[PDB]
């Protein structure tokens, strides 16, 4: 019944970060009538004190790791919710590869470019402490590649660096930022990295802002309820 959609915090004022996650949880809410859905950012002190032992946590994270396995359970157990169930993260959501494909196909159609003749670039944060985020982004690119000319990845934290990965690509290219929130996306400053690369293609909004994301999260919540 109780569901909390949790975002990683980012530097700056936590109030607009909290409002963004509340706005997302409000779009999820009418799609899961059997549950009480609310949003929280870990940048806000007391983010998790509304959670209890019967609350489900939908983490807006790109992969599983030390945070999902040890940190988030510690930050919940202290808050009074040790038995709170953590669902698979946004990055491992079964609907994410189809969502990326629909956004890229829609984008190619607006440009008047055939998808088979378009080069794809999946831009993601990656990680310096785990191999899980880059393996997940490569799985996305490898799933998109059969529908396009080619698909590769570029990262902020690890090689291949986005400034290198976006270099020497054609004009008919689309970059999809594989980010769950606008706050995490803006921090990485993809426009500066793509400018250094001389990227000439189309740069889409981050995947976490797509219109189908609330329905995707709702289906993952519904599947975890009994
Ligand atoms: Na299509």
């Amino acid at each position: 019944r109780n569901v909390l959609i949790v975002a990683h915090g980012q530097p700056g004022d936590p109030a607009p970060q909290q409002r963004a996650i509340e706005a997302l949880a409000a779009r999820v809410a009418p799609l899961v009538p059997q549950a009480c859905v609310r949003g929280a950012t870990l940048a806000m002190p007391g983010a998790l004190d509304r959670a209890d032992d019967e609350t489900l946590i939908y983490p807006l994270f790109m992969a599983t790791g030390w945070f999902t396995r040890s940190e988030l359970p510690r930050r919940l157990a202290l808050a009074g919710a040790p038995k709170a169930r953590i669902l698979p993260p946004f990055g491992s959501d079964p609907g994410l590869p189809a969502l990326c494909l629909a956004l890229i196909a829609q984008a190619a159609e607006t440009q008047g470019w055939p998808l088979a003749g378009t080069r794809l670039l999946v831009a993601a944060h990656g990680s310096g402490r785990s191999r899980a985020p880059s393996e997940a982004a490569r799985r996305i690119a490898a799933g998109l590649a059969p529908y396009a000319a080619a698909a590769t990845c570029g990262f902020i934290e690890e090689a291949p660096f986005i400034a290198d990965a976006a270099r020497d690509l054609p004009e008919r290219a689309i970059c999809l930022p594989l980010f769950a929130t606008q706050a995490e996306h803006v921090t990485d400053d993809l426009p500066a990295a793509l400018s250094q690369a001389g990227f000439q293609g189309l740069v889409l909004p981050p995947v976490g802002l797509a219109p189908q994301v609330p329905a995707m999260i709702a289906e993952s919540i519904k599947a975890a309820l009994s």
